[PDB]
């Protein structure tokens, strides 16, 4: 399946794309980077668009 991930930050801002089979399992990759920074960011679906928007 073809997704996108937007970023929402006031300081670090940018724009990546998403291809897997499911959601999961392009989430198992998230979680893993989201202790990386250990950030507090709040993500949501956009199935509007079909993109995923990080509202920290």
């Amino acid at each position: 399946m073809t997704f996108k991930a937007i970023i929402n930050g006031k300081t670090l801002k940018g724009e990546t794309t998403t291809e897997a089979v499911d959601a999961a399992t392009a989430e198992k990759v998230f979680k893993q980077y989201f202790n990386d920074n250990g950030l507090d960011g709040e993500w949501t679906y956009d199935d509007a668009t079909k993109t995923f928007t990080v509202t920290e």
